[PDB]
C-alpha cells in the first residue's frame, strides 16, 4: 500500500536511483548497462510529480522524464506511455523522505499489464546498508526472487 500520511513536498527533490528489482529481465539488463546519475522529482503542473531521470548510455548522456499523474491514495501515481501501449501505476509505498523511498509500479492495461518492478530512491548516491536491507525486505515480500533484484551502476558523469 501507499506511505500512510504521505506528504507529496517532502518527496520532491534530489534521488538517487540505487536499485530496482523487476519480474522484466530484458528490462533489469537494460537499466544495469546504463550509469545513474541523479532523479529530481518535481512539481508537475497537474498536481503529480514529473520524475526526471539523468543517466549514461553507450557513455553519452541522457535525460527522460516520466509524467506521474495523480491516481489514487495520496502516493499513487498512474504513468501513460505511448511507447509500450500501457499505463502503469506507480506508488510510493515506503519512504521516512530524508533518506529512502520505495516505489512500486505495475502495469494496468496494455501489454505492460504483467510488468512489476520496485524501485530504491536514496537521497545519497551511496544508500547506507540500512536501506539497501529496507529494498531487499520489501522486494523479497513482493515476490522477487533474489536474482531479479539488483543494485544499479552509479556515475558522477552527466552532471553538473
Ligand atoms: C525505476 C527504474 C529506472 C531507474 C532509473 C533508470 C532510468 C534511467 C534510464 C532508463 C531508460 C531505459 C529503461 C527503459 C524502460 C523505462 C523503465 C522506467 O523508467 O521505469
Ligand atoms: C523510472 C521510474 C520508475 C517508474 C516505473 C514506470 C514503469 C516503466 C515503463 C517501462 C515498461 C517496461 C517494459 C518491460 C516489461 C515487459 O515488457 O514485460
Amino acid at each position: 500500500s501507499v506511505q500512510p500520511n504521505f506528504q507529496q513536498d517532502k518527496f520532491l527533490g534530489r534521488w538517487f536511483s540505487a536499485g530496482l528489482a523487476s519480474n522484466s529481465s530484458w528490462l533489469r539488463e537494460k537499466k544495469a548497462a546504463l550509469s545513474m546519475a541523479k532523479s529530481v522529482v518535481a512539481p508537475a503542473t497537474d498536481g503529480g510529480l514529473n520524475l526526471t531521470s539523468t543517466f549514461l548510455r553507450k557513455n553519452q548522456c541522457e535525460t527522460r522524464t516520466m509524467l506521474l499523474q495523480p491516481a489514487g491514495s495520496l502516493g499513487s501515481y498512474s504513468y501513460r506511455s505511448p511507447h509500450w501501449g500501457s499505463t502503469y501505476s506507480v506508488s510510493v509505498v515506503e519512504t521516512d523522505y530524508d533518506q529512502y523511498a520505495l516505489l512500486y509500479s505495475q502495469g494496468s492495461k496494455g501489454p505492460g499489464e504483467d510488468f512489476r518492478m520496485a524501485t530504491l530512491y536514496s537521497r545519497t548516491q551511496t544508500p547506507r546498508a540500512e536501506l539497501k536491507e529496507k529494498f531487499t525486505a520489501f522486494c523479497k515480500a513482493q515476490g522477487f526472487t533474489e536474482d531479479t533484484i539488483v543494485f544499479l551502476p552509479q556515475t558522477d558523469k552527466c552532471m553538473t
